[PDB]
């Protein structure tokens, strides 16, 4: 169940992780 990031391209095994990480971009709230 592979994800990837379409902020910076890494990728990921859980959608609740692909998330966790992505929001550390622009981490909005
Ligand atoms: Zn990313």
């Amino acid at each position: 169940k592979p994800f990837q990031c379409k902020t910076c391209q890494r990728k990921f095994s859980r959608s609740d992780h692909l998330k966790t990480h992505t929001r550390t971009h622009t981490g909005e709230k």
